[PDB]
């Protein structure tokens, strides 16, 4: 029970990338958890967390994560290392690209979680995002609508970055 990946999905893209990420951590255990099935206290079981949340079709949070969001204040993230990833349409959702993981990070960071895995904005075209931290994304930004050809390279580079951050 090494690394806990908790994701929500609307269409199934975030689920598929959750499996690729799990594969890319070759010598480590990444367990997968749909937050539609999970409780918020399951986050207590891991020191290493990867949070997957798509840019919401409607509102600012994917519905399942939206349900867990109000309960995050019951959990103490002090001492935990937390990485974030999300899918989004940088053209169709240009003013809200990756807002969800930006919102999730702000809360988890205030509860004590330490963010690792910041990701450059080079190669993205968007107007606004809540996931921006000093010119970088708070985590891996994937676009399957417009940049599905970059997804596998990006996941591979990001996981390699995380292994140096997680000490793997």
């Amino acid at each position: 029970k090494k690394i806990g990946l908790f994701y929500g999905t609307q269409t199934g893209k975030t689920e598929s990338v959750a499996e690729i990420i799990r594969d890319e951590f070759g010598n480590d255990v990444v367990t997968l958890h749909d937050v539609s099935q999970a409780e918020v206290t399951d986050l207590n079981d891991y020191q290493y967390l990867i949070i997957g949340c798509p840019t919401a079709n409607i509102g600012e949070l994917q519905s399942d994560w939206e349900g867990l969001y109000s309960e995050l204040d019951d959990v103490d993230f002090n001492g935990k290392l937390v990485a974030y990833f999300g899918t989004g349409d940088q053209i169709g959702y240009a003013d809200n690209f990756q807002d969800a993981i930006g919102i999730l990070e702000e809360k988890i960071s205030q509860r004590g979680g330490k963010t690792v895995g910041y990701w450059s904005t080079d190669g993205y075209d968007f107007n606004d995002s809540k996931a921006l931290r000093n010119g970088k994304f708070v985590g891996l930004a994937l676009d399957e609508d417009n940049q599905s050809d970059l997804t596998d390279d990006r996941i591979k580079s990001w996981v390699a970055q995380l292994k140096s951050e997680f000490g793997l």
